[PDB]
């Protein structure tokens, strides 16, 4: 009853967007980026741009957060069209997951069959140093809302199996394009929190006790999703602070931007070549 | 004002579904089990049966999990009248916790003192095998809602003491059983999450350090809630797959449900002699 | 659109509470004391004391747990005039994390500059003893609800830094005020958990593994709104039962408050010299 109810205007609300969408694109791109905070210049690596801001897509949420610009981006990354999400939501600002997590159900619908997910985050690996790109290779959901809570939408399992979450083979690919150029890349695994607070050194100590690397308030709900709907995943997160004990300092969004911003040429050079190779 | 009159409109539910069922009954058990994902065909162990779905009881939720029949079975197990939920309720499938433990409340008024609890889980210690049964010795709370939040219901505590949640007498008479029988059980730790994605290897190595033996869905809310009702618990857990470090595959509800329906015999004769030989 | 007219509703209330409470006070406090449970009794050593009861005041919640009076008392603790929160509110009470936070709000627009905060506790470190009193050195946020989630409240930060929860000089004048006394104290980590059932032995374990040194059911909310606020906290956890793996026997509230009165007198002595000596 009320949870059908509840699905059926989801999925009359998916429609809707990805119709309107489609009444605005003039290309067929396959790979999404999602770009988290200070890590919107990617977008300025695109070519033959074109731009729909968040605020003229019905049923979209906004970005509230300073750092995400909030426009989807649309055109050529290297050799191949994409799309980016130029800002994302996240729980913290009041949206529930189905919303957080509605732009992926759209990306479904208009052909996306590849995701990268990007994120700046606190560093709770004692390797980890600011500006580090740790390539995700398995992440921990410590929301406490699920996005797959309630009816399941039917072309994705109920159960969905996540023993390969994030696709070992895009993680491959991304270390042999990071060795030939270079780029130092950690890998590890991501723990997502609510937030919004920062968290204290006791809350980062607990994040390294259950085996987390590297901590944020965003892109679990995105690959679960991604996941449901058959959307292979690639993500690396930015490590823009450290939750590290005895090195725990003061921090600040504003130094997390300047910290992602310093970081997001190297990330877009793997990116870039991760799509243009495929 | 909203909390009490939210805990005045349960307590009326309650007594409504229990009126209604006595209505339905023509026996008096004092037992009932909960039998989850696979485990219904115990049902097939109950003689001078009769049933009454789920969608003809008011105000009851609806079992919309694939192995969960959705009918109250009555009869007898052995020599001893029960009362047994052939399939059980969720919240990932979106019902509150209020509605997931609804039965239990019911339960206490039609004279239910002692629940037997069953789930399918995944094995997180290292010595467990699919296919083993693993009695339940204590639990871990890990979901995001607690079915006592609110106004307390008066005939139980505001703050019920946990120290031992499962009886351990009916764990020794358990034990005590499969020796005589040859029936290998294990003992641990079950965790209950929200669901309704299996873990990723991260998170099941996170239940794993927090000192879970096995994980499941489910089971924990109605334990919480026979306790504060008075009713005894016992509880059994069947290990359908693997949530073990470095032996972790694909999983799947239909494997799972199978995993589960070869070891309901040896399940069955546990729990009806425990019934029987009390 | 909802989150922010949620925002004004509240802006308004927070005002409206201001206005009344500013109109029947006739003293200007800068230190304020929440009082737990079990604790209300230090407001038997405030002088020239008066008293608004949490049901005459506009918006406030109640405190419906045993062992909350539920009223502000002003007066002087030594020779500073202070208020204190003579019972709190709790997330398993039913109320939300804004309801239970709210007084913290309020403080601040009534010149509020420093925040005490009690509270009784199960004890996790092996070396506790009941009665002991824990200055908490910091936090974990156990709780499914952040206070902060949705629209910013924007005199604080989105993204508040909690390196320093707990204010560090404030501990060190309290080790010595003890230290001069004679008094014994603990220090340690403070984890709040929603509630309200006592933790299992397992869920006891658990804390204990993730840092925690005491586990309780409040504080951590209010401390959080505090930081975001700009209010500095002191905090002291009475250690009223203990959850160490081998010693775990039956609790009970009633058994809490007792314990929590006997240690009173010693912890008002702390909090009385440390207001008095700044
Ligand atoms: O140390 C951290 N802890 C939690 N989140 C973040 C972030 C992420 N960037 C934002 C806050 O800077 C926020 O959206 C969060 O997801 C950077 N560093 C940290
Ligand atoms: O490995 C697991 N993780 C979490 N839950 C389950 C289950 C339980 N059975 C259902 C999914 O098969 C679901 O209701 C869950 O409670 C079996 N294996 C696992
Ligand atoms: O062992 C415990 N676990 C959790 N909370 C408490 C308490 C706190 N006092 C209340 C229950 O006695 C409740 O509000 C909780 O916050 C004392 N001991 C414990």
């Amino acid at each position: 009853n009320l949870y059908f109810q509840s699905m059926m205007a989801m999925l009359e609300k998916i429609q809707e967007t990805a119709a309107f969408l489609k009444g605005k694109m003039h290309t067929s791109p396959e790979t999404a980026i999602i770009l988290g905070t200070g890590l919107g210049s990617l977008a300025n690596e695109i070519t033959e741009k074109y731009e729909i801001k968040y605020e003229d897509i019905p049923n979209f949420p906004v970005s509230t957060v300073e750092g995400h610009s909030g426009k989807l981006i649309f055109g050529k990354l290297g050799n191949k069209e994409i799309m980016a999400m130029q800002g994302r939501f996240h729980y913290y600002e009041g949206y529930s997951m189905k919303e957080v997590t509605f732009p992926v159900r759209v990306m479904r619908e208009l052909g996306i069959k590849t995701l990268f997910v990007s994120n700046a985050s606190g560093g709770t690996n004692p390797e980890f140093e600011i500006g580090d790109l740790m390539i995700i290779t398995d992440h921990i959901n410590y929301f406490p809302e699920h996005p797959l809570r309630g009816k399941n939408i039917p072309y994705g399992p109920r159960f969905p199996d996540m023993s390969e979450a994030y696709d070992k083979e895009l993680i491959r690919k991304a270390d042999a394009i990071a060795a030939e150029k270079g780029i130092k890349v950690q890998h590890g695994i991501y723990i997502g929190t609510q937030g919004p607070t920062f968290e204290t050194p006791a809350e980062y100590k607990l994040f390294h006790i259950l085996g987390a690397d590297a901590v944020g308030m965003s892109t679990v709900p995105e690959v679960i999703v991604a996941n449901h709907c058959g959307i292979k995943v690639f993500g690396i997160s930015v490590v823009t602070d450290l939750g590290v004990e005895g090195k725990i300092v003061e921090v600040s969004h504003e130094e997390v931007q300047k910290a992602a911003d310093a970081a997001q040429p190297k990330m877009t050079t793997i990116m870039r070549e991760l799509i243009n190779r495929a």
